[PDB]
């Protein structure tokens, strides 16, 4: 029993632990979609580079969570991380699959936001909003904007499109 | 239906378009109060500087919704900006009357945000919160501290009093 | 009665005032043109920037005949700000529709300069060939040189082409 | 009845000013402790300028609180700030009674944060989030800390613990 | 008994833990007075700013004390620290019981002075003469300048008085 | 089949997949062991930067042979990271499982190279040697020596040991 523990409800530091091995999942499947970019037979520098930001990102999102379970009295609880269920075949595919990972993520999240909220728990959803919420939102809008820009620009059949996207649009 | 849409209510999104009018509507009465003062016949520089400021700042409100708007995946949907209702007689009855139009708009923003609470919508709660109530709560504060001073300099007969604030208060 | 005015006719004086309400709509015009380009199901953001600085100028355009009005002694008069008449449906139809709008202001401005010359107010001439007339020979050509563009490229049909012109051209 | 007042609960303006209380008697235990490191027979240096920092930011925790009451309408009340209750013994024992305190005034403001949401006040919510809980949270973490490292030197026996910790973490 | 006291009466150890509490008190009196003109209803902004600053100077004297007490070998002891007894009305009223106040405080340190001279203390009556008399001489002739000037320019009566009084001798 | 390929077996194509998996469970367990020096009940703010730094490292390692993958022309095949096998009991038990997991992964690094050897790979062994085989080496020199400081400090029974080792020799 923790000498810091206030106002800190077991079911919400269970559904902690749940939300790290997520982001941590997320992490890699944005690796796995890197390094299929540096392939010799894809090779979309531009797009290769944006994956790994994004894996950088995710991490950073699990390790401050895993800061806030820790200053709340819980304690951390680690499960295996998956291997990504996938083949990505072009650069349209996996920015559609990206998009449906990014509102996966987002909708754990509204529902910690809805336990937090049963358990009158107010530092945590202040957390949540502070440094989760609104960083969903804008990573779901930019992943919208770009695959309407690779369809609008012919892909998956023109494979010129997605050699300029690669160029002006993440370059 | 939009590729980015989630958990954004219909009523939401026709409440944040009927926002984006009034707070158009607030600008168009800052800028015919600006003008009134930047008359032959009135001639207080400092008072038209200070309503034409907050006159762009509510055309900045307007566009920060119409951004929002967009990154739930909802639409924009506009109506025509009425004329103001209204003559401005002295900058102590303008100053007035620029108190009862933030607190008009502020009636507004707390009814919208009763409605994204019974909505269960905690990432548009958190945009209101942090980007407008404050900022509604700190300019009533000043109107008001603006108004005491004119009244008891002996305003709005005491023509030297209007004269004196527009020097040292918004000069 | 001002103690200023001299040689300022009560028609110019309405004319004016029907002036101002026109560049109003013009900003609100160019203010919907932006926030579609904003979308998630369109996403050109070079397109979105340029209209939202036209439609900054516009207000500029309005707030400068909002100065002369006091200047020669007139009183403004507001009006409601009708809401745009429309759906855009591309980046070609929506510079069409703007080179159709600066060309309906120009010829109210050209109406305007018949009145002063009628009523042999010179200092109104000028005003008006000074600050305006140039502005909307340059608006017009420059968006007659946009429409040439977009076509010779294959818009609305090539959605490659709205895509490089808005790096290209607007960016 | 005041100018500015909006959508402000009596029960919440009286819970506000017993908030502020507690704060000024905050800065006074910390006081106490500051300079009871400062006597010759403990002679602790580092330890008497931690607790005086940590008494001057109880008094800016109280300023701004009573900032707020003025700002939403409601009226100032003051009452007698009682002695601190107590003799502190070593470092170590000292730092528990700063925990213990620490957590007293964070179930306070959980406390006044309920009443809050029990009256609909969206923007005392917002302000007690952003301007208290997350800074008890952190505060409550750095004594828990404290206390252990302490302990596991061998404090409240071992002399040279006290004076080794005095050095290198608040050194 | 202190390893370090010498030439220290326990009479003089008494009266410098009551003149610390009266430091604290007069703390208090001076930031009810600064947040009084920070009320939406009187809006003075620059005699709010003087109060606070005389607020934190008597926390100083009150620290230095306690710093001194320690320096000689005696005891700290603690007693409530006393609400202001009072409502102020205006700008002159508050300055001349500040006026009061500083007189009431320099007969305490007088009184101080004599009892330290009867037991021939010279360390300490240096030390009130170094860092108090001549304080509070300045202080006592500074707040009779301040009533005389808001006296002499219609005060209380004259509302543009106390305004123009806060721009030109405060500001 | 890949157009660059050339002088690399099928079997150290797949020894390569196996080798990232290992990188990516090592950086799992310092990430581990880093917060469990960050709770309330151990607070040793340096072993958890230490090995938060030793996390990222294992990541890059990763990385960097998936670039190599892709180099040769062979193809990355990933699989689950295992959750870490334990409970850290202290500062000394950390370095010492640490110890075992670099000579762990350098058992499996000395695999690799003699498979390389025996498949006449040049190229292949050059790359281990140059970026792997003294990284080793350096880091389980770097281990043993803080195991042995730690113990003859008196760990794990003084706890005086670590907290002071925290500060000098990770600080
Ligand atoms: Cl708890
Ligand atoms: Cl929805
Ligand atoms: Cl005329
Ligand atoms: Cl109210
Ligand atoms: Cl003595
Ligand atoms: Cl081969
Ligand atoms: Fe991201
Ligand atoms: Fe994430
Ligand atoms: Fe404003
Ligand atoms: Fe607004
Ligand atoms: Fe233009
Ligand atoms: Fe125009
Ligand atoms: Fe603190
Ligand atoms: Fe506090
Ligand atoms: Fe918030
Ligand atoms: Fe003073
Ligand atoms: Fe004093
Ligand atoms: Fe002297
Ligand atoms: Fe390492
Ligand atoms: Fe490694
Ligand atoms: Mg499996
Ligand atoms: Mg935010
Ligand atoms: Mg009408
Ligand atoms: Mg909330
Ligand atoms: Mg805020
Ligand atoms: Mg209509
Ligand atoms: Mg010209
Ligand atoms: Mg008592
Ligand atoms: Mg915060
Ligand atoms: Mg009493
Ligand atoms: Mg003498
Ligand atoms: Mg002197
Ligand atoms: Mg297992
Ligand atoms: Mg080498």
């Amino acid at each position: 029993t923790s000498q810091v523990r206030q106002n800190y409800h077991q079911d919400s530091e269970a559904a902690i632990n749940r939300q790290i091995n997520l982001e941590l999942y997320a992490s890699y499947v944005y690796l796995s979609m890197s390094y299929y970019f540096d392939r010799d037979d894809v090779a979309l520098k531009n797009f290769a580079k944006y994956f790994l930001h994004q894996s950088h990102e995710e991490r950073e999102h699990a390790e401050k969570l895993m800061k806030l379970q820790n200053q709340r009295g819980g304690r951390i609880f680690l499960q295996d991380i998956k291997k990504p269920d996938c083949d990505w075949e072009s650069g349209l595919n996996a920015m559609e699959c990206a998009l449906h990972l990014e509102k996966n993520v987002n909708q754990s999240l509204l529902e910690l936001h809805k336990l937090a909220t049963d358990k009158n728990d107010p530092h945590l959803c202040d957390f949540i909003e502070t440094h989760y919420l609104n960083e969903q939102v804008k990573a779901i809008k930019e992943l919208g904007d770009h695959v309407t820009n690779l369809r609008k620009m012919g892909a998956p059949e023109s494979g010129l499109a997605e050699y300029l996207f690669d160029k002006h649009t993440l370059g």
